[PDB]
């Protein structure tokens, strides 16, 4: 009959103090197309390098993943894993 797609997300860490959500969706796309983006903040306002980010696909996250995987930023290295 119906049924509901199942979405998946990464986890992204150890960006740059440097590092916006402009910035963070701006390379998302890079890889694939950037369909939900969430940056983790407090109440204050204060963004952070930890976040997760949903792909419109799976396949689209796995092989940008592969190649996400160790990416310098601003001479930092960051790492990239699926979610379940």
């Amino acid at each position: 009959g119906s049924h509901m797609l199942e979405k998946h997300k990464l986890f992204i860490s150890g960006l740059p103090f440097s590092c916006t959500k402009e910035e963070l969706e701006e390379i998302c796309k890079a890889h694939g197309t950037v369909k939900d983006l969430r940056l983790v903040t407090n109440r204050a306002g204060k963004p952070k390098g930890l976040a997760y980010v949903e792909y419109e696909n799976e396949s689209q996250a796995s092989q940008a993943v592969m190649k996400m995987d160790g990416m310098t930023i601003k001479e930092n290295i960051i790492k990239v894993a699926i979610s379940n």
